[PDB]
């Protein structure tokens, strides 16, 4: 029923980099998905109390959302692009796991994931 603490966005002992691929993930990938008309359900951690989803965190044990990804990118939380790409994929997969096929939220995730895949296909080579 209750909400868990959110995923971490700050860890001073975690080594960090600012690479051109990570810059692309913020400037192109995150920005493109964030401005999309279907972004709103994914811009913050799922609030299972407000949405009356008492079983959400019984089912979803690796929660992820673009609000967290945005903070991670802006705070240079990552070492490499694969870490961030994994966070996006976790977000999409959680939606498909928890929800039923054809639900509005699933159609929304699918539209964002299509754009995500298009942008990742053009991920620049590491400088
Ligand atoms: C990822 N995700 C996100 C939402 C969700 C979360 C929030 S909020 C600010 O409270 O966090 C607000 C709206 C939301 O959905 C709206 C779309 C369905 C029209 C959601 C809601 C019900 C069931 C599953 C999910 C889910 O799987």
């Amino acid at each position: 029923s209750m909400n868990p603490p959110p995923p971490e966005t700050s860890n001073p002992n975690k080594p960090k980099r600012q690479t051109n691929q990570l810059q692309y993930l913020l400037r192109v990938v995150l920005k493109t998905l964030w401005k999309h008309q279907f972004a709103w359900p994914f811009q913050q951690p799922v609030d299972a109390v407000k949405l009356n989803l008492p079983d959400y965190y019984k089912i979803i044990k690796t929660p992820m959302d673009m609000g967290t990804i945005k903070k991670r990118l802006e705070n240079n939380y990552y070492w490499n692009a694969q870490e961030c790409i994994q966070d996006f994929n976790t977000m999409f997969t959680n939606c498909y796991i928890y929800n039923k096929p054809g639900d509005d939220i699933v159609l929304m995730a699918e539209a964002l994931e299509k754009l995500f895949l298009q942008k990742i296909n053009e991920l620049p080579t590491e400088e």
